[PDB]
């Protein structure tokens, strides 16, 4: 599955997210993807690779 693009939002609350935890509860992805409107997939990936960045 490739990335998708995320909107300025998306990323402004994901970055703020990753800040306060940077492992993500199945729970917390899916209150992510409820949200954020982003498959749970694309958040797995943003944080997986935000992580290997970091």
């Amino acid at each position: 599955r490739p990335r998708t693009a995320f909107s300025s939002e998306q990323l402004a609350r994901l970055k703020r997210e990753f800040n306060e935890n940077r492992y993500l509860t199945e729970r917390r992805r899916q209150q992510l993807s409820s949200e954020l409107g982003l498959n749970e997939a694309q958040i797995k990936i943003w944080f997986q690779n935000k992580r290997a960045k970091i």
